[PDB]
């Protein structure tokens, strides 16, 4: 769920999902459109062609349980729906720490008229 994958996004670079990552660049928080600003931008765009891998589950509300293992994230036995968000927030998470390096507060709320045509997943 949405609250979750906050939680994990905080655990993992130690800033609040909300505002670091919900209006971030083309596809952070509101993806649709565009070229990806840059590497935490891509982690975002990623990220929503992986819930689109899954039409059927319901990404914002479905609670799926993960563990720590000295830091590494495991994503524990749930039915098919939550593994799978699981594995899609736990990538996004995981994308973002390793993004910090370049992360621009510059891209925070994002106009959506800079982002432009499809960029297929
Ligand atoms: C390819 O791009 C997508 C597609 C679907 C998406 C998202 C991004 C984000 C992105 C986000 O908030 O990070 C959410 C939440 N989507 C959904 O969960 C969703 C769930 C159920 C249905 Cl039936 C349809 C869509």
């Amino acid at each position: 769920s949405l609250l979750e994958f906050g939680k994990m996004i905080l655990e993992e670079t130690g800033k609040l999902a909300i505002p670091s990552y919900s209006s971030y660049g083309c596809y952070c928080g509101w993806g649709g459109k565009g070229t990806p600003k840059d590497a935490t931008d891509r982690c975002c765009f990623v990220h929503d062609c992986c819930y689109g891998n899954l039409p059927d589950c319901n990404p914002k509300s479905d609670r799926y349980k993960y563990k720590r293992v000295n830091g590494a994230i495991v994503c524990e036995k749930g039915t098919s729906c939550e593994n799978r968000i699981c594995e899609c927030d736990k990538a996004a998470a995981i994308c973002f720490r390793q993004n910090l390096n370049t992360y621009s507060k510059k891209y925070m709320l994002y106009p959506d008229f800079l982002c432009k045509g499809e960029l297929k997943c």
